[PDB]
């Protein structure tokens, strides 16, 4: 059985989590886990309260780690528990992933350095001080990463994600199972299409948030230096 | 405060819930209920656990009610209790809603009789026996209600209303905040654009389902001609 693993920790964003979660637990032979430091209630950046269903300690050697983003990242860029894990599981994972936001905690924990990658649109400046390649694309591969943005990023590479673990066939046949066929009422999910008011605005909500994660960064930085 | 609430029923398609909440949730001066029979935990199809907040009973009135769907569905087509309370919440209700098999549970408590509505492409031809007007297309609007195909379905709908409670620009921002620019890597969301073959093997492992969600159709819809 495929064993795919999601980090599950406080104030995740939990589309990010949850889309992929439907979208690969449709696949046959394949395990999904929710990973936190224990089993128990973990809450998302919503209020929605979410189960973990695995600790580090117990967690079976993946094929597939997700890292989810939200407000929580910032403290986990300076979890050494978490980070230790997310790199003793990449080093034999198939896949190494991340939605949002979540590539900044891959970035903390090392896993970037000379990688090509992409973030948030808001936060995409702290790739680089994380060794990064910044692109500015919306799924970015380097070997065997694969970094997303939006908040449905992982239900898209998802579906690439099953047909190389499976075949072409059996992806389309979760899409359709599925009826994924999006179709969004507006054009505004990039800062090179929305309006620029609306851009402005967005800038100026996330602008504390920035702040606070340039301090973070610059932290998690000096640790990567030693 | 403008009042939400999803249906979070046993055997629920949690992707079907969780992508409008994460929307919805974003907004302003909202509040999002998880409603079912008492408050507690409740398990998706795919066994990710969830809990709901409020109880029928004490559930505040709601300006949105969203149906999920999921293989749940077919218990709750013929769940006294539950369509007794989505009645009285559609009658007051601003938005009334529902992602795929939803639809199904809002046929059976009556409320799409006349009413033009979509479902989930393997399961449309229990519309009409439920007094739907049946229509073949992803999003689809009468009056009040809103039906809408996919699993994602409401994550597009909830922009829409987003932009109808509030404004434009706030669905915009939301959006751009959110990152949220779906391109799926295939085209097989429809049974009119998937192969063929894809579409035979989807609608054999759907028969089952099917014929048990025919014998359940037809006693709610005897219910309904009483
Ligand atoms: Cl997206
Ligand atoms: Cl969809």
């Amino acid at each position: 059985a495929v064993q795919i693993g999601f980090l599950l920790f406080p104030e995740v964003q939990q589309l990010d989590l949850t889309g992929p979660h439907d979208v690969l637990a449709s696949l046959p032979d394949v395990q999904v886990h929710l990973i936190w430091k224990e089993p128990g209630p973990v809450v998302a950046s919503s209020g929605l309260v979410l189960q973990a269903t695995t600790s580090f300690a117990d967690c079976p050697p993946l094929d597939v780690i997700c890292i989810p983003g939200g407000t929580g990242v910032g403290a986990l860029m300076e979890d050494p528990q978490a980070l230790a894990f997310i790199r003793q599981q990449a080093a034999r994972a198939r896949y190494v992933t991340s939605v949002c936001t979540g590539s900044l905690v891959l970035g903390a924990a090392g896993l970037l350095q000379g990688k090509r990658a992409t973030t948030h649109w808001a936060y995409h400046e702290l790739l680089a001080p994380l060794g990064a390649i910044p692109v500015h694309e919306r799924v970015v591969r380097d070997g065997n990463l694969l970094t997303g943005t939006g908040i449905t990023a992982g239900i898209d590479f998802a579906l690439t994600l099953a047909a190389e673990l499976f075949d072409a066939a059996t992806a389309q046949r979760v899409q359709l199972q599925l009826e994924y066929a999006p179709a969004p009422p507006f054009n505004a999910g990039s800062p090179d299409t929305a309006p620029a008011s609306v851009v402005q605005q967005a800038r100026q909500r996330a602008a504390d948030s920035l702040h606070k994660r340039r301090e973070i960064t610059l932290r998690a930085a000096a640790r990567l230096a030693a």
